[PDB]
Protein backbone atom coordinates (compact mmCIF):
# COMPACT_ATOMS: atom_id res chain seq x y z
CA UNK A 1 0.00 0.00 0.00
CA UNK A 2 1.15 3.62 0.54
CA UNK A 3 3.84 4.44 3.42
CA UNK A 4 2.80 7.66 4.08
CA UNK A 5 -1.25 9.29 4.75
CA UNK A 6 -1.90 12.66 5.13
CA UNK A 7 -5.13 14.49 6.36
CA UNK A 8 -5.50 18.44 6.81
CA UNK A 9 -8.35 19.32 8.31
CA UNK A 10 -9.74 23.32 9.42
CA UNK A 11 -9.92 27.18 8.70
CA UNK A 12 -6.39 27.75 6.64
CA UNK A 13 -7.06 31.44 7.92
CA UNK A 14 -7.78 30.52 11.63
CA UNK A 15 -10.80 33.19 11.25
CA UNK A 16 -13.55 29.97 10.51
CA UNK A 17 -14.65 29.06 14.66
CA UNK A 18 -16.63 25.48 13.73
CA UNK A 19 -15.14 23.54 16.03
CA UNK A 20 -15.68 23.44 20.21
CA UNK A 21 -13.55 23.13 23.57
CA UNK A 22 -14.97 23.01 26.83
CA UNK A 23 -13.00 24.83 30.00
CA UNK A 24 -12.60 23.64 33.68
CA UNK A 25 -15.72 25.52 34.54
CA UNK A 26 -17.79 23.49 32.03
CA UNK A 27 -18.46 26.25 29.76
CA UNK A 28 -18.54 25.85 25.72
CA UNK A 29 -17.00 27.85 23.33
CA UNK A 30 -16.92 27.98 19.85
CA UNK A 31 -13.15 28.20 18.39
CA UNK A 32 -11.02 27.73 15.38
CA UNK A 33 -8.04 25.30 14.59
CA UNK A 34 -5.71 24.03 11.93
CA UNK A 35 -4.97 20.55 11.87
CA UNK A 36 -2.40 18.61 9.82
CA UNK A 37 -1.57 15.03 9.95
CA UNK A 38 1.13 12.45 8.60
CA UNK A 39 0.77 8.58 9.21
CA UNK A 40 4.33 7.82 8.74
CA UNK A 41 4.34 3.91 8.04
CA UNK A 42 2.07 3.63 11.47
CA UNK A 43 3.84 6.30 12.99
CA UNK A 44 1.04 9.44 13.58
CA UNK A 45 2.53 12.96 13.84
CA UNK A 46 -0.65 16.09 14.69
CA UNK A 47 0.45 19.82 13.66
CA UNK A 48 -2.33 21.79 15.88
CA UNK A 49 -3.20 25.86 15.77
CA UNK A 50 -6.08 26.55 17.95
CA UNK A 51 -7.47 30.03 18.32
CA UNK A 52 -10.20 31.46 20.30
CA UNK A 53 -11.76 35.29 19.72
CA UNK A 54 -14.16 37.00 22.33
CA UNK A 55 -15.94 38.15 19.95
CA UNK A 56 -16.56 34.38 18.00
CA UNK A 57 -16.15 32.05 21.21
CA UNK A 58 -19.95 32.74 22.80
CA UNK A 59 -21.01 33.65 26.34
CA UNK A 60 -18.80 33.75 29.09
CA UNK A 61 -20.33 33.68 32.15
CA UNK A 62 -19.80 35.60 35.27
CA UNK A 63 -19.40 34.18 38.32
CA UNK A 64 -15.80 34.23 39.94
CA UNK A 65 -15.57 30.46 39.08
CA UNK A 66 -16.26 30.80 35.59
CA UNK A 67 -14.19 34.19 34.72
CA UNK A 68 -11.35 32.64 36.64
CA UNK A 69 -11.48 29.32 34.62
CA UNK A 70 -7.49 28.88 33.11
CA UNK A 71 -7.94 25.42 31.65
CA UNK A 72 -9.65 24.05 28.13
CA UNK A 73 -9.79 20.93 26.55
CA UNK A 74 -9.76 20.02 22.67
CA UNK A 75 -9.72 16.92 20.94
CA UNK A 76 -8.78 15.59 18.12
CA UNK A 77 -10.60 12.55 16.48
CA UNK A 78 -10.43 10.21 13.49
CA UNK A 79 -14.44 9.28 13.80
CA UNK A 80 -16.31 12.65 12.99
CA UNK A 81 -19.42 11.00 12.82
CA UNK A 82 -19.17 8.45 16.18
CA UNK A 83 -16.55 10.37 18.67
CA UNK A 84 -15.93 14.00 18.00
CA UNK A 85 -16.68 15.84 20.84
CA UNK A 86 -14.54 19.21 19.58
CA UNK A 87 -16.60 19.07 16.11
CA UNK A 88 -13.07 18.48 14.12
CA UNK A 89 -14.49 19.01 10.02
CA UNK A 90 -14.17 16.98 7.18
CA UNK A 91 -11.03 17.59 5.37
CA UNK A 92 -8.47 16.54 2.66
CA UNK A 93 -7.07 13.17 2.32
CA UNK A 94 -4.55 12.01 0.53
CA UNK A 95 -3.36 10.08 -1.33
CA UNK A 96 -7.43 9.43 -2.49
CA UNK A 97 -7.63 5.63 -1.21
CA UNK A 98 -6.60 6.73 2.52
CA UNK A 99 -9.32 6.92 4.60
CA UNK A 100 -9.62 8.68 8.39
CA UNK A 101 -9.41 5.79 10.24
CA UNK A 102 -5.36 5.73 8.84
CA UNK A 103 -5.32 8.98 11.31
CA UNK A 104 -6.60 6.96 14.88
CA UNK A 105 -3.79 6.56 17.36
CA UNK A 106 -3.19 3.51 19.07
CA UNK A 107 -4.47 3.08 22.29
CA UNK A 108 -2.46 4.37 25.44
CA UNK A 109 -1.03 1.51 27.25
CA UNK A 110 -0.31 3.60 30.27
CA UNK A 111 -4.12 3.97 30.02
CA UNK A 112 -7.38 1.45 30.67
CA UNK A 113 -10.35 3.54 32.15
CA UNK A 114 -12.19 5.45 29.53
CA UNK A 115 -13.79 8.57 29.77
CA UNK A 116 -17.58 9.02 29.37
CA UNK A 117 -17.74 11.03 25.97
CA UNK A 118 -20.22 13.75 26.29
CA UNK A 119 -20.88 17.02 23.58
CA UNK A 120 -20.10 19.46 26.19
CA UNK A 121 -18.54 17.60 29.09
CA UNK A 122 -15.28 18.98 30.20
CA UNK A 123 -12.32 15.96 30.73
CA UNK A 124 -9.15 17.47 32.34
CA UNK A 125 -6.09 14.77 31.63
CA UNK A 126 -3.85 14.45 34.36
CA UNK A 127 -1.37 12.68 33.00
CA UNK A 128 0.93 12.49 29.88
CA UNK A 129 3.29 14.66 28.27
CA UNK A 130 3.61 18.25 29.02
CA UNK A 131 4.73 21.26 26.79
CA UNK A 132 4.85 24.77 26.96
CA UNK A 133 4.02 27.62 24.52
CA UNK A 134 4.04 31.35 24.65
CA UNK A 135 0.63 32.44 22.59
CA UNK A 136 -0.06 35.01 20.39
CA UNK A 137 -2.24 37.28 22.18
CA UNK A 138 -3.95 40.76 20.89
CA UNK A 139 -6.70 43.00 22.85
CA UNK A 140 -7.07 42.72 26.54
CA UNK A 141 -6.08 38.94 26.78
CA UNK A 142 -2.95 38.36 28.93
CA UNK A 143 -3.24 34.39 29.81
CA UNK A 144 0.63 34.21 29.78
CA UNK A 145 2.55 30.50 29.17
CA UNK A 146 0.10 27.80 27.91
CA UNK A 147 1.29 24.57 29.43
CA UNK A 148 -0.26 22.05 26.99
CA UNK A 149 -0.75 18.32 28.72
CA UNK A 150 -1.32 15.59 25.43
CA UNK A 151 -2.15 12.33 24.82
CA UNK A 152 -3.79 9.38 23.46
CA UNK A 153 -7.26 9.07 25.41
CA UNK A 154 -9.79 6.36 25.34
CA UNK A 155 -12.85 7.53 24.92
CA UNK A 156 -16.32 5.03 25.33
CA UNK A 157 -19.63 5.78 23.55
CA UNK A 158 -22.40 3.31 22.94
CA UNK A 159 -20.24 0.16 23.76
CA UNK A 160 -17.82 1.53 21.61
CA UNK A 161 -14.12 2.62 22.49
CA UNK A 162 -12.02 5.22 20.67
CA UNK A 163 -8.74 6.22 20.99
CA UNK A 164 -8.67 10.50 20.48
CA UNK A 165 -6.09 12.92 21.16
CA UNK A 166 -6.63 15.44 23.89
CA UNK A 167 -5.13 18.74 24.85
CA UNK A 168 -5.26 20.00 27.92
CA UNK A 169 -4.15 24.36 27.26
CA UNK A 170 -3.69 25.60 30.39
CA UNK A 171 -3.24 29.39 31.06
CA UNK A 172 -0.69 30.86 33.47
CA UNK A 173 -3.01 33.97 34.47
CA UNK A 174 -6.98 33.52 34.58
CA UNK A 175 -7.71 36.16 31.79
CA UNK A 176 -9.19 35.15 28.18
CA UNK A 177 -12.89 33.30 30.01
CA UNK A 178 -13.64 36.73 31.89
CA UNK A 179 -16.00 38.39 30.03
CA UNK A 180 -14.53 42.42 30.78
CA UNK A 181 -11.83 41.38 28.66
CA UNK A 182 -11.74 41.37 24.39
CA UNK A 183 -9.31 40.05 23.29
CA UNK A 184 -7.68 36.91 20.82
CA UNK A 185 -5.40 33.84 21.16
CA UNK A 186 -3.83 31.70 19.29
CA UNK A 187 -1.27 28.80 19.69
CA UNK A 188 0.94 26.58 17.67
CA UNK A 189 2.24 24.87 15.87
CA UNK A 190 1.45 22.48 18.51
CA UNK A 191 3.48 19.28 17.51
CA UNK A 192 2.57 15.49 18.84
CA UNK A 193 4.10 12.31 17.81
CA UNK A 194 2.43 8.88 18.56
CA UNK A 195 1.70 5.39 17.19
CA UNK A 196 -1.05 5.10 14.65
CA UNK A 197 -3.57 2.27 14.97
CA UNK A 198 -2.82 1.24 12.01
CA UNK A 199 -0.45 1.40 8.71
CA UNK A 200 -2.11 3.47 5.69
CA UNK B 1 16.34 0.27 -0.78
CA UNK B 2 13.48 0.62 1.84
CA UNK B 3 13.21 4.27 2.41
CA UNK B 4 11.17 3.37 5.97
CA UNK B 5 12.03 0.58 8.39
CA UNK B 6 10.13 -0.40 11.65
CA UNK B 7 11.29 -2.25 14.82
CA UNK B 8 8.67 -3.01 17.65
CA UNK B 9 9.62 -4.81 20.93
CA UNK B 10 8.23 -5.38 24.21
CA UNK B 11 5.90 -5.83 26.27
CA UNK B 12 2.32 -4.84 24.87
CA UNK B 13 0.35 -5.55 27.89
CA UNK B 14 3.50 -4.01 30.25
CA UNK B 15 3.02 -7.21 32.07
CA UNK B 16 5.60 -9.02 31.07
CA UNK B 17 9.24 -7.71 32.77
CA UNK B 18 12.09 -8.94 31.24
CA UNK B 19 14.04 -5.53 31.37
CA UNK B 20 16.63 -4.09 33.46
CA UNK B 21 17.09 -0.51 34.89
CA UNK B 22 19.54 0.60 37.90
CA UNK B 23 18.32 3.49 39.92
CA UNK B 24 20.54 6.34 41.32
CA UNK B 25 21.56 4.23 44.47
CA UNK B 26 22.77 1.65 42.42
CA UNK B 27 19.68 -0.82 42.55
CA UNK B 28 18.88 -2.66 39.96
CA UNK B 29 15.14 -3.61 39.01
CA UNK B 30 13.16 -5.44 36.36
CA UNK B 31 10.57 -3.22 34.38
CA UNK B 32 8.43 -4.13 31.60
CA UNK B 33 8.82 -1.66 28.57
CA UNK B 34 7.32 -1.39 25.10
CA UNK B 35 9.42 -0.13 22.05
CA UNK B 36 8.35 1.14 18.90
CA UNK B 37 10.86 2.33 16.34
CA UNK B 38 11.18 4.23 13.05
CA UNK B 39 14.13 4.75 10.63
CA UNK B 40 12.77 7.28 8.23
CA UNK B 41 14.84 8.06 5.40
CA UNK B 42 17.89 8.34 8.12
CA UNK B 43 15.74 10.07 10.90
CA UNK B 44 14.84 7.56 13.73
CA UNK B 45 11.93 8.66 16.09
CA UNK B 46 11.84 6.25 18.96
CA UNK B 47 8.35 5.40 21.04
CA UNK B 48 8.74 4.09 24.53
CA UNK B 49 6.41 2.98 27.59
CA UNK B 50 7.90 2.06 30.58
CA UNK B 51 6.64 0.08 34.12
CA UNK B 52 7.77 -0.73 37.37
CA UNK B 53 5.59 -2.88 39.85
CA UNK B 54 6.34 -3.04 43.19
CA UNK B 55 5.55 -6.77 43.12
CA UNK B 56 8.23 -7.76 40.08
CA UNK B 57 10.66 -5.00 40.14
CA UNK B 58 13.08 -7.48 42.72
CA UNK B 59 14.21 -6.47 46.18
CA UNK B 60 14.36 -2.81 47.24
CA UNK B 61 17.06 -2.24 50.30
CA UNK B 62 16.17 0.12 53.21
CA UNK B 63 18.54 2.46 54.17
CA UNK B 64 17.85 5.40 53.79
CA UNK B 65 19.93 6.52 50.60
CA UNK B 66 18.18 3.77 49.26
CA UNK B 67 14.51 4.44 49.84
CA UNK B 68 14.96 7.92 49.00
CA UNK B 69 16.43 7.54 45.69
CA UNK B 70 14.57 9.51 42.74
CA UNK B 71 16.30 8.91 39.73
CA UNK B 72 16.33 5.47 37.23
CA UNK B 73 18.12 4.92 33.98
CA UNK B 74 17.08 3.33 30.93
CA UNK B 75 19.11 2.45 27.92
CA UNK B 76 17.29 1.58 24.63
CA UNK B 77 19.85 -0.43 22.40
CA UNK B 78 20.09 -1.87 18.96
CA UNK B 79 22.56 -4.16 19.77
CA UNK B 80 21.18 -6.33 21.58
CA UNK B 81 24.11 -9.26 22.51
CA UNK B 82 26.75 -6.50 22.44
CA UNK B 83 26.12 -3.41 24.42
CA UNK B 84 22.51 -4.16 26.08
CA UNK B 85 22.13 -2.89 29.39
CA UNK B 86 18.79 -2.56 29.67
CA UNK B 87 17.86 -5.78 28.43
CA UNK B 88 15.87 -5.07 25.41
CA UNK B 89 14.24 -8.09 23.94
CA UNK B 90 14.47 -9.56 20.24
CA UNK B 91 11.44 -8.22 18.35
CA UNK B 92 10.17 -7.80 14.82
CA UNK B 93 11.55 -5.34 12.07
CA UNK B 94 10.14 -4.56 8.68
CA UNK B 95 10.49 -5.03 5.97
CA UNK B 96 12.14 -8.79 6.18
CA UNK B 97 15.72 -7.31 5.02
CA UNK B 98 15.64 -4.61 7.41
CA UNK B 99 17.84 -5.49 10.15
CA UNK B 100 18.88 -3.82 13.94
CA UNK B 101 21.85 -2.18 13.13
CA UNK B 102 18.80 -0.02 10.75
CA UNK B 103 18.08 1.27 14.44
CA UNK B 104 21.20 2.74 15.92
CA UNK B 105 21.62 6.44 16.49
CA UNK B 106 23.93 8.48 15.00
CA UNK B 107 26.62 9.62 17.03
CA UNK B 108 26.04 12.37 19.78
CA UNK B 109 27.68 15.34 18.49
CA UNK B 110 27.82 17.33 21.46
CA UNK B 111 29.88 14.08 23.18
CA UNK B 112 33.15 12.45 22.89
CA UNK B 113 33.86 10.56 26.72
CA UNK B 114 32.09 7.61 26.51
CA UNK B 115 30.22 5.55 29.34
CA UNK B 116 32.47 1.85 30.20
CA UNK B 117 29.38 -0.08 29.75
CA UNK B 118 28.11 -2.43 33.31
CA UNK B 119 25.29 -4.66 33.46
CA UNK B 120 24.35 -3.44 36.68
CA UNK B 121 26.41 -0.16 36.14
CA UNK B 122 24.24 3.13 37.06
CA UNK B 123 25.32 5.67 34.26
CA UNK B 124 23.37 9.20 35.13
CA UNK B 125 23.38 11.39 31.61
CA UNK B 126 23.49 15.08 32.83
CA UNK B 127 23.50 16.96 29.43
CA UNK B 128 20.96 16.69 26.35
CA UNK B 129 17.26 17.33 26.01
CA UNK B 130 14.71 17.17 29.33
CA UNK B 131 10.80 16.55 28.66
CA UNK B 132 8.40 16.47 31.11
CA UNK B 133 5.67 13.90 32.41
CA UNK B 134 2.61 12.79 34.53
CA UNK B 135 2.57 9.47 35.18
CA UNK B 136 -0.27 6.49 35.60
CA UNK B 137 1.05 5.28 39.34
CA UNK B 138 -1.40 2.88 41.90
CA UNK B 139 -1.45 2.09 45.16
CA UNK B 140 0.73 4.08 47.62
CA UNK B 141 3.10 5.06 45.07
CA UNK B 142 3.36 9.10 44.81
CA UNK B 143 6.56 10.11 42.92
CA UNK B 144 4.58 13.39 41.23
CA UNK B 145 5.90 14.74 37.61
CA UNK B 146 8.59 12.31 35.74
CA UNK B 147 11.40 14.61 34.35
CA UNK B 148 13.07 12.44 31.54
CA UNK B 149 16.72 13.60 30.16
CA UNK B 150 17.00 12.03 26.86
CA UNK B 151 19.85 11.54 24.18
CA UNK B 152 22.16 9.70 22.12
CA UNK B 153 25.38 8.56 24.29
CA UNK B 154 28.32 7.11 23.36
CA UNK B 155 29.46 3.42 25.36
CA UNK B 156 32.36 1.75 25.65
CA UNK B 157 32.29 -2.18 25.73
CA UNK B 158 35.39 -4.23 24.89
CA UNK B 159 37.04 -1.98 22.41
CA UNK B 160 33.76 -0.98 20.77
CA UNK B 161 32.15 2.06 20.66
CA UNK B 162 27.90 1.91 20.52
CA UNK B 163 25.81 4.40 20.75
CA UNK B 164 22.81 4.43 22.70
CA UNK B 165 19.14 5.77 23.84
CA UNK B 166 19.97 7.07 27.39
CA UNK B 167 16.76 7.66 29.96
CA UNK B 168 17.10 9.22 32.87
CA UNK B 169 13.75 9.12 34.59
CA UNK B 170 13.66 11.75 37.76
CA UNK B 171 10.73 11.30 39.85
CA UNK B 172 9.82 14.59 41.68
CA UNK B 173 9.12 12.61 45.33
CA UNK B 174 11.11 9.81 46.91
CA UNK B 175 8.10 7.25 46.78
CA UNK B 176 8.85 3.77 44.75
CA UNK B 177 11.39 3.16 45.08
CA UNK B 178 10.49 3.19 49.60
CA UNK B 179 9.90 -1.04 49.95
CA UNK B 180 7.26 -0.21 52.37
CA UNK B 181 5.33 1.74 49.41
CA UNK B 182 3.49 -1.47 46.88
CA UNK B 183 2.33 0.34 43.54
CA UNK B 184 2.95 0.76 39.95
CA UNK B 185 4.28 3.42 37.99
CA UNK B 186 4.06 3.21 33.63
CA UNK B 187 5.38 6.43 31.49
CA UNK B 188 4.99 6.85 27.96
CA UNK B 189 4.87 7.00 24.99
CA UNK B 190 8.13 8.93 25.46
CA UNK B 191 8.81 10.07 21.79
CA UNK B 192 12.32 10.79 20.83
CA UNK B 193 13.77 11.48 17.51
CA UNK B 194 17.85 11.79 16.21
CA UNK B 195 19.37 11.17 12.81
CA UNK B 196 19.84 7.51 12.42
CA UNK B 197 23.74 6.29 12.25
CA UNK B 198 22.45 4.83 8.50
CA UNK B 199 19.97 4.67 5.94
CA UNK B 200 17.67 1.76 5.78
CA UNK C 1 7.60 12.94 -7.26
CA UNK C 2 10.10 11.51 -4.32
CA UNK C 3 7.63 11.45 -0.62
CA UNK C 4 11.22 12.23 1.36
CA UNK C 5 14.31 14.83 0.53
CA UNK C 6 16.76 15.46 2.71
CA UNK C 7 19.64 18.27 3.41
CA UNK C 8 22.81 18.65 5.46
CA UNK C 9 24.75 21.28 6.28
CA UNK C 10 27.80 22.54 8.53
CA UNK C 11 30.53 21.26 10.19
CA UNK C 12 30.22 17.57 10.93
CA UNK C 13 33.32 18.51 13.52
CA UNK C 14 31.61 21.17 15.19
CA UNK C 15 35.22 23.05 14.26
CA UNK C 16 34.25 25.38 11.28
CA UNK C 17 32.92 28.62 12.78
CA UNK C 18 31.38 29.59 9.21
CA UNK C 19 27.66 30.23 10.43
CA UNK C 20 26.83 33.69 12.73
CA UNK C 21 24.37 34.60 15.62
CA UNK C 22 23.71 37.69 17.44
CA UNK C 23 23.13 38.20 20.92
CA UNK C 24 20.55 40.13 23.20
CA UNK C 25 23.64 43.48 23.31
CA UNK C 26 23.25 43.06 19.50
CA UNK C 27 27.08 41.98 19.50
CA UNK C 28 27.60 39.45 16.67
CA UNK C 29 29.64 36.17 16.65
CA UNK C 30 30.70 33.36 15.09
CA UNK C 31 29.74 29.61 15.14
CA UNK C 32 29.87 25.75 14.41
CA UNK C 33 26.70 24.16 13.21
CA UNK C 34 25.23 21.02 12.08
CA UNK C 35 22.16 20.84 10.14
CA UNK C 36 20.39 17.68 9.19
CA UNK C 37 16.72 18.19 7.75
CA UNK C 38 13.83 15.79 6.32
CA UNK C 39 10.89 16.80 4.16
CA UNK C 40 8.50 13.64 5.22
CA UNK C 41 5.75 14.16 2.25
CA UNK C 42 5.02 18.12 3.43
CA UNK C 43 6.30 17.50 7.21
CA UNK C 44 9.85 18.80 7.32
CA UNK C 45 11.65 17.71 10.78
CA UNK C 46 14.90 19.43 11.63
CA UNK C 47 17.76 18.14 13.34
CA UNK C 48 20.21 21.05 14.92
CA UNK C 49 23.79 20.86 17.00
CA UNK C 50 25.50 24.64 17.66
CA UNK C 51 28.51 25.72 19.25
CA UNK C 52 30.17 28.67 20.65
CA UNK C 53 33.88 28.48 21.40
CA UNK C 54 35.72 31.63 22.99
CA UNK C 55 38.55 31.24 20.59
CA UNK C 56 36.91 31.31 17.69
CA UNK C 57 33.40 33.31 18.45
CA UNK C 58 35.24 36.81 18.29
CA UNK C 59 35.53 39.88 20.25
CA UNK C 60 33.48 39.72 23.23
CA UNK C 61 32.78 43.52 24.43
CA UNK C 62 32.91 44.20 28.48
CA UNK C 63 30.77 46.54 29.55
CA UNK C 64 28.92 45.30 31.95
CA UNK C 65 25.43 44.76 30.08
CA UNK C 66 27.46 43.08 27.07
CA UNK C 67 29.17 40.84 29.79
CA UNK C 68 26.22 39.78 31.11
CA UNK C 69 24.00 39.02 28.33
CA UNK C 70 22.27 35.26 27.96
CA UNK C 71 20.23 35.23 25.27
CA UNK C 72 21.26 34.47 21.46
CA UNK C 73 19.53 34.01 18.08
CA UNK C 74 19.77 31.54 15.41
CA UNK C 75 18.41 31.28 11.93
CA UNK C 76 18.05 28.18 9.66
CA UNK C 77 17.38 29.48 6.31
CA UNK C 78 16.37 27.63 2.93
CA UNK C 79 17.04 31.13 1.21
CA UNK C 80 21.07 30.85 1.25
CA UNK C 81 21.54 33.37 -0.93
CA UNK C 82 18.23 35.77 -0.10
CA UNK C 83 17.84 35.44 3.74
CA UNK C 84 20.50 34.22 5.43
CA UNK C 85 21.28 36.01 8.70
CA UNK C 86 23.17 33.40 10.05
CA UNK C 87 24.99 32.24 7.01
CA UNK C 88 24.05 28.63 6.65
CA UNK C 89 26.48 26.60 4.32
CA UNK C 90 25.71 25.16 0.82
CA UNK C 91 25.06 21.18 1.34
CA UNK C 92 23.85 18.17 0.17
CA UNK C 93 20.36 17.85 -0.88
CA UNK C 94 19.15 14.07 -1.73
CA UNK C 95 17.31 13.14 -3.83
CA UNK C 96 19.51 14.96 -6.49
CA UNK C 97 16.23 16.18 -7.96
CA UNK C 98 15.70 18.01 -4.48
CA UNK C 99 16.58 21.57 -4.07
CA UNK C 100 16.48 23.46 -0.79
CA UNK C 101 13.17 25.48 -1.55
CA UNK C 102 11.91 21.60 -0.16
CA UNK C 103 13.15 23.06 3.30
CA UNK C 104 11.41 25.95 3.32
CA UNK C 105 8.48 25.51 6.32
CA UNK C 106 4.84 26.66 5.83
CA UNK C 107 4.30 29.80 7.12
CA UNK C 108 3.52 30.30 10.69
CA UNK C 109 -0.58 30.74 11.32
CA UNK C 110 -0.25 32.75 14.60
CA UNK C 111 2.23 35.55 13.11
CA UNK C 112 1.80 38.20 10.76
CA UNK C 113 3.85 41.19 10.92
CA UNK C 114 7.38 40.08 9.34
CA UNK C 115 10.83 40.77 11.10
CA UNK C 116 12.48 43.43 8.48
CA UNK C 117 15.89 41.19 7.71
CA UNK C 118 19.39 42.73 9.05
CA UNK C 119 23.06 40.72 8.57
CA UNK C 120 23.28 41.65 12.42
CA UNK C 121 20.22 42.37 13.73
CA UNK C 122 18.77 40.83 16.93
CA UNK C 123 15.29 39.21 16.52
CA UNK C 124 14.06 38.21 20.08
CA UNK C 125 10.92 36.12 19.65
CA UNK C 126 8.52 35.60 22.14
CA UNK C 127 6.14 33.45 20.82
CA UNK C 128 6.02 29.63 20.15
CA UNK C 129 7.05 26.44 21.53
CA UNK C 130 10.02 25.92 24.37
CA UNK C 131 12.45 23.63 24.59
CA UNK C 132 15.01 23.01 27.71
CA UNK C 133 18.69 21.39 27.29
CA UNK C 134 21.20 21.15 29.23
CA UNK C 135 24.50 21.97 27.22
CA UNK C 136 27.97 20.49 27.01
CA UNK C 137 30.44 23.01 28.48
CA UNK C 138 33.96 23.07 29.12
CA UNK C 139 36.35 25.20 30.61
CA UNK C 140 34.92 28.47 32.36
CA UNK C 141 31.91 28.45 30.65
CA UNK C 142 28.60 28.23 33.20
CA UNK C 143 25.44 29.09 31.44
CA UNK C 144 23.29 26.57 32.79
CA UNK C 145 20.23 25.37 31.27
CA UNK C 146 19.47 26.42 28.05
CA UNK C 147 15.83 26.88 27.31
CA UNK C 148 15.48 27.12 23.21
CA UNK C 149 12.68 28.87 21.88
CA UNK C 150 11.84 27.68 18.70
CA UNK C 151 9.25 28.44 15.49
CA UNK C 152 9.30 29.61 12.08
CA UNK C 153 8.88 33.13 11.51
CA UNK C 154 8.10 35.48 8.67
CA UNK C 155 11.24 37.96 7.44
CA UNK C 156 10.61 41.04 5.22
CA UNK C 157 14.01 41.18 2.80
CA UNK C 158 13.10 43.70 -0.54
CA UNK C 159 9.45 43.25 -1.04
CA UNK C 160 9.63 39.50 -0.31
CA UNK C 161 8.70 37.34 2.03
CA UNK C 162 10.63 34.12 3.79
CA UNK C 163 9.62 32.38 6.36
CA UNK C 164 12.53 31.00 8.23
CA UNK C 165 13.27 28.40 11.64
CA UNK C 166 13.89 30.79 14.94
CA UNK C 167 16.28 29.68 17.52
CA UNK C 168 16.42 31.81 20.60
CA UNK C 169 18.75 30.00 22.58
CA UNK C 170 18.12 31.60 26.67
CA UNK C 171 21.29 30.93 29.11
CA UNK C 172 20.25 30.71 33.02
CA UNK C 173 23.77 32.16 34.08
CA UNK C 174 25.50 35.33 32.64
CA UNK C 175 28.77 33.50 31.81
CA UNK C 176 29.74 32.54 27.76
CA UNK C 177 29.63 36.28 26.93
CA UNK C 178 31.58 37.71 29.37
CA UNK C 179 35.36 38.63 27.41
CA UNK C 180 37.02 37.12 31.09
CA UNK C 181 35.72 33.47 30.70
CA UNK C 182 37.42 31.42 28.22
CA UNK C 183 35.15 27.93 27.51
CA UNK C 184 33.14 26.11 24.72
CA UNK C 185 29.40 25.61 24.58
CA UNK C 186 27.48 22.64 22.69
CA UNK C 187 23.74 22.08 22.27
CA UNK C 188 21.73 19.56 20.67
CA UNK C 189 20.87 17.30 18.85
CA UNK C 190 17.50 20.27 18.95
CA UNK C 191 14.89 18.84 16.93
CA UNK C 192 11.81 20.53 15.48
CA UNK C 193 9.35 19.76 13.24
CA UNK C 194 6.85 21.49 11.54
CA UNK C 195 4.45 21.60 8.41
CA UNK C 196 6.79 22.19 5.46
CA UNK C 197 5.79 24.91 2.95
CA UNK C 198 5.52 22.32 -0.50
CA UNK C 199 5.96 18.47 -0.81
CA UNK C 200 9.00 17.66 -2.37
Amino acid sequence: STPIATFVSGSPSLNTYNATTVNSSANAFSCAYYLQQWNIQGLLVTSLYLKLDSATMGNRPGDLNSANAKWFTFWVSAYLQQCNPSGIQAGTVSPSTATLTDFEPMANRSVTSPWTYSANGYYEPSIGEFQVFSPVVTGAWNPGNIGIRVLPVPVSASGERYTLLCYSLQCTNASIFNPNNSGTMIVGPVLYSCPAASLP
